[PDB]
């Protein structure tokens, strides 16, 4: 896997990308890593922030599905035109599938003015997909057509950003210690359960359902680590209670402004996720170095939600993140980059007694 590795880039607060090709022959296109979606979609007309664009009309590969997508999401909007061609990943896997791709003909707040990506790779499951579950994601005809193995694996690393996706392994290079798995609920978003959160070792003593009102998510396309209101509510709580050394303004925990100059006067942030044993669980801690991100200024990267945890970009720094779908699973492990001084580092440990974890799920 090691032609895989640092096969990401990006730049801050912009999300990952890798490079791909679509056509024949074949155009290269750099493409947002998304676990938060399930199209395949790039752009292909000339949009004044697109470095470059997929040009159906070169490709002999080409073919017209005759069917348009319209896709609102909660900042954006994309349509377009459904269609298959020949794709490959150059670092990724020497193989080349005929994938669905959505040709991206209008879209509003998607394209970012400024950054270096083309198109969006939505490794999520079809039941999310549009139009609908019919149209089968990327990585869904990726194992169907070859013989790469169903899983994939990132690790972000963290002005420019890098990173790697090894597509159908593992290399054990990239993290310490051992992996830990949560299963994955169900197969739509990459869904899982907290069963326990603590800051500083503090547990918050909520109803662990509330912890996943409405679901909990792993997603590399969030930036933030994003909570539920009740949860975000009582963990600026606590930690506005555990960083009283020094005040801020209520601004600041609500995203509102920044703060300049620190790191032991904020507290580490735990997540127990259920374990793959009855009545078993681990815990992924955090630091802040992971949710105070820079813009030496800084801004608070844990912000309230209304559709559940999202385990962004804030929670994924800090590990290896292996996407188990042939056991329907997700591991943690802490990531060999990750950001951290010499007081602290973002663990994973286990095994830990949880009862009641089918209880901390939403229905
Ligand atoms: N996970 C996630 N993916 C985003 C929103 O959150 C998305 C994120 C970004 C983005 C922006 C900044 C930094 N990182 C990113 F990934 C850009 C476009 C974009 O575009 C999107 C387009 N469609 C969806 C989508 C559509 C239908 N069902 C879904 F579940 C998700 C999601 C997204």
């Amino acid at each position: 896997f090691v032609e895989m590795v640092d096969n990401l880039r990006g730049k801050s607060g912009q999300g990952y990308y890798v490079e791909m090709t679509v056509g024949s022959p074949p155009q290269t296109l750099n493409i947002l890593v998304d676990t938060g979606s399930s199209n395949f979609a790039v752009g292909a007309a000339p949009h004044p922030f697109l470095h470059r664009y997929y040009q159906r009309q070169l490709s002999s590969t080409y073919r017209d599905l005759r069917k348009g997508v319209y896709v609102p999401y909660t900042q954006g909007k994309w349509e377009g035109e459904l269609g298959t061609d020949l794709v490959s990943i150059p670092h990724g896997p020497n193989v080349t599938v005929r994938a669905n791709i959505a040709a991206i003909t209008e879209s509003d707040k998607f394209f970012i003015n400024g950054s270096n990506w083309e198109g969006i790779l939505g490794l999520a499951y079809a039941e999310i997909a549009r139009p609908d579950d019919s149209l089968e994601p990327f990585f869904d005809s990726l194992v169907k057509q070859t013989h790469v193995p169903n899983l994939f694996s990132l690790q972000l690393c963290g002005a420019s950003v890098g990173g790697s996706m090894i597509i159908g392994g593992i290399d054990h290079s990239l993290y310490t210690g051992s992996l830990w798995y949560t299963p994955i609920r169900r197969e739509w978003y990459y869904e899982v359960i907290i069963v326990r959160v603590e800051i500083n070792g503090q547990d918050l003593k909520m109803d662990c359902k509330e912890y996943n009102y409405d679901k909990s998510i792993v997603d590399s396309g969030t930036t933030n680590l994003r909570l539920p209101k009740k949860v975000f509510e009582a963990a600026v709580k606590s930690i506005k209670a555990a960083s009283s050394t020094e005040k801020f303004p209520d601004g600041f925990w609500l995203g509102e402004q920044l703060v300049c100059w620190p790191w032991n006067i904020f507290p580490v942030i735990s997540l127990y996720l259920m374990g793959e044993v009855t009545n078993q669980s681990f815990r992924i801690t955090i630091l802040p170095q992971q949710y105070l991100r820079p813009v030496d200024c800084y801004k608070f990267a844990i912000s309230q939600s209304s559709t559940g945890t999202v385990m962004g970009a804030v929670i994924m720094e800090g590990f290896y993140v292996v996407f188990d779908r042939a056991r329907k699973r997700i591991g943690f492990a802490v990531s060999a980059c990750h950001v951290h001084d010499e007081f602290r580092t973002a663990a994973v440990e286990g095994p830990f007694v949880t009862l009641d974890m089918e209880d901390c799920g939403y229905n």
